[PDB]
């Protein structure tokens, strides 16, 4: 299948050279898979989701997305125009308040929630969790992301927007989960993207057009935008039988465009998420 004039990030993950404008993907499009977007929520009513998104948990007075951030990320996972896996099922776990803040204890709760709640859902192609969130090093938070991973879910996390080593950030620094740096449309490392040996993969991250609350759309930047690309990819590849939840991050790194990024510091991988689809 081909999506003409797709957002640059979508086009990038389907391409070997930057600058292209079409996103190429198998039509299964993550059908049968499930991506938990753990964030400020998802505007499940947005026509971009087609009734494939639904909120399943909140730790706040409302489960609505009063921010747009979480909606932006779920749009990059599974929205019809903006997502990688366009037939996937999107579950909203709202661990962030409408300012994008959340307490670690709540984040952990949300992760533990997902490990169990996937057993309430029909996801015969497997389960992905997307964590466009983080802060200072916490081993409790890392352990939580590890458990979620070990529990049979593919965990993609943002590397962080500090332009520092992701070593000092969580869940970004948890080895067993897929930790995602951000690049721009020119295959540069995004100016803000964290780096270091704990990164596993880069994804499109600067000027990412995607769904927004109020049924709108907008372009924002961050490793929070790269994460859902790899989350969507994971789910897309699991539907295709090509990998499993436990193997996906390694698969994506095996099959990624290698060496194509600039301003990658020594010690940080130079791998750009890539679906390797051949029509």
């Amino acid at each position: 299948a081909a999506q003409t004039n797709a957002p640059w990030g979508l086009a990038r993950i389907s391409s070997t050279s930057p600058g292209t404008s079409t996103y190429y993907y198998d039509e299964s499009a993550g059908q049968g898979s499930c991506v938990y977007v753990i964030d400020t929520g998802i505007e499940a009513s947005h026509p971009e989701f087609e009734g494939r998104a639904q909120m399943v948990k909140t730790y706040y007075y409302s489960s609505r997305d009063g921010n747009g951030h979480g909606t932006h990320c779920a749009g990059t996972v599974g929205s019809r125009t903006y997502g990688v896996a366009k037939k996937t099922q999107l579950f909203g776990v709202k661990v962030l308040d409408d300012n994008g803040s959340g307490q670690y204890s709540t984040i952990i709760a949300g992760m533990d929630f997902v490990a169990s709640d996937k057993n309430n859902r029909n996801c015969p192609k497997g389960v992905v969790a997307s964590l466009s969130l983080g802060g200072g090093y916490s081993s409790s938070v890392n352990s939580a992301a590890a458990r979620l991973q070990s529990s049979g879910v593919m965990v993609a996390v943002a590397a962080g927007n500090n332009n520092a080593d992701a070593r000092n950030y969580s869940p970004a620094s948890e080895p067993s989960v897929c930790t995602v740096g951000a690049s721009d449309r020119y295959d540069r490392r995004s100016s803000f993207s964290n780096y270091g040996s704990v990164l596993d993969i880069f994804g499109p991250g600067t000027d990412i057009l995607s769904t927004w609350i109020g049924g709108s759309t907008r372009s924002i930047s961050g490793t929070s935008m790269a994460t859902p690309h790899v989350a969507g990819l994971a789910a897309y590849l699991m539907t295709l039988g090509k990998t499993t939840a436990a193997s996906a991050c390694r698969y994506i790194a095996d099959t990624a465009n290698k060496g194509d990024l600039s301003n990658i510091p020594f010690g940080t991988v130079n791998l750009l998420a890539y679906n390797n689809y051949q029509a």
